C-alpha cells in the first residue's frame, strides 16, 4: 500500500482502513460522519469537500511545517487555515456541509 | 482560491502564498531557491511526495471552522509520518528540515 499521505480512501479501502479511526487525540482524524468514513472519494458530496483541500504547492506554501521526532518515528507536522469566500453562493451549503463532518464521530450512535 | 494555486518561477511562493515568516497561519516553508521557483524547483518532486492528496487531507487532520471579523477559516493540524524503510528517508530528513524556517537565515 501506498504511503498514508497518498492513499485515496473509497468503499474497497475505506477512511478507517486507509487513515485510523476518528477521535479527538493530535495523530487522529476528526473530520468524517458515517456515510463519508465508509464511502470515502465514492462520497457524494466528496467533490464539495476536496475543493477546500490543498495542492501540493499550496500545503507547502500555506502550512507552517515542522519536523518532530517521537518513540515511533520522524513526523511532518502542519498546521494552518483556508479562508473560505463568504460571497461564493454556495457558502452556506459548504459551512453545513464542513459542519456536518467535522467531529462527527462524538454522535454517532 | 488561494489552496489550487500553484507556484512556479512566474508566480512564485511570495506572489502566491505571501511571505514566509513566524505567524501561525504565515507559511514558514522554503529557502530562497525554493521561494523562488516553486514547483519548477529542482527537489520539487521530492517534497511534493509528502503532500496529502484531498482525501488523505481530510482523513488525516484535525479540521475546524473559525468565524473572525476577516472571515470564515477552515482550520486544519496533522502530521503525516515517514516510513523509516524508504531507501529515500536519508534525503527526505535532510530535504525537509533544510526548507522548514529557512526564511530566518536571509531577509
Ligand atoms: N493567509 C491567508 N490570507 C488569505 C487567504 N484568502 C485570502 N487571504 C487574504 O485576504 C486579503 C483580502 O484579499 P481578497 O480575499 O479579496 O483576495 C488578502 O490580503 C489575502 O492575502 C487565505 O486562505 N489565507
Ligand atoms: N496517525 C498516524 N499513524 C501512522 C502513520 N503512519 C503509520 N502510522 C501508524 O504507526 C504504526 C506503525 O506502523 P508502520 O507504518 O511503522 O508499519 C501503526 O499503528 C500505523 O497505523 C501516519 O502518518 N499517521
Ligand atoms: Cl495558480
Ligand atoms: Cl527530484
Ligand atoms: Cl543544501
Ligand atoms: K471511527
Ligand atoms: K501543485
Ligand atoms: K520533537
Ligand atoms: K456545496
Ligand atoms: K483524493
Amino acid at each position: 500500500k501506498k504511503p498514508r499521505q497518498k492513499r485515496t480512501a473509497t468503499k474497497a479501502y475505506n477512511v478507517t482502513q486507509a487513515f485510523g479511526r476518528r477521535g479527538p487525540e493530535q495523530t487522529q482524524g476528526n473530520f468524517g460522519d458515517q456515510e463519508l468514513i465508509r464511502q470515502g472519494t465514492d462520497y457524494k458530496h466528496w467533490p464539495q469537500i476536496a475543493q477546500f483541500a490543498p495542492s501540493a504547492s499550496a500545503f507547502f506554501g500555506m502550512s507552517r511545517i515542522g519536523m518532530e521526532v517521537t518513540p515511533s518515528g520522524t513526523w511532518l507536522t502542519y498546521t494552518g487555515a483556508i479562508k473560505l469566500d463568504d460571497k461564493d453562493p454556495n457558502f452556506k451549503d459548504q459551512v453545513i456541509l464542513l459542519n456536518k463532518h467535522i467531529d462527527a464521530y462524538k454522535t454517532f450512535p
